[PDB]
């Protein structure tokens, strides 16, 4: 029993990984499109930027998550 | 019973970031609604790649949204 | 017994993982409600704080029971 629950959560958070993931892809034509609207506003291209980083570091901790999903075995 | 409990309390984490998501996801849907409304009540005044985007954005954003139905699904499944 | 420990083990720190993510998510959506502010529409994005404000409470959550597994 508790063998298969364990498969079925490895599942689970794959699939919530995924929509994470389809989120992020979302954020970033987001942001892009916000970019795009700009006047060319010093603080809003601050604030754009650190977006961005976030949004790289939310990539590499997704990455860490399915890493972590791929050693149970 | 250990594993049973440890089992149990990682399906209750899992239902909340899943929840988590949900409401991130109304947030991007809203983010997606005010620009395409901006976008769309000028001309394409910011140009076709912006409608085009939005528009990805928008699918991205029922992918995201279809994967989390699955997620709770499979939770569903655990007794 | 020892195997399931550890892969619920892994498990916990998978979720961490994705929490870590989402978290950053939050933050990103975050500087964007505020820069879309900057730049009805009110209405929308008082709605859109609202839900972001209880993503966060949600993580919040998930992380509490995580916590409380030992």
């Amino acid at each position: 029993k508790n063998a298969d629950n364990i498969n079925k959560l490895k599942s689970s958070i794959e699939s919530t990984n995924e929509a994470v993931v389809k989120l992020q892809e979302t954020a970033e034509k987001t942001v892009y499109v916000l970019t795009a609207l700009q006047d060319y506003g010093i603080d809003i291209s601050i604030e754009l930027n650190k977006a961005k980083s976030d949004l790289e570091e939310s990539k590499e901790w997704i990455r860490r998550s399915n890493q972590k999903l791929d050693s149970i075995g």
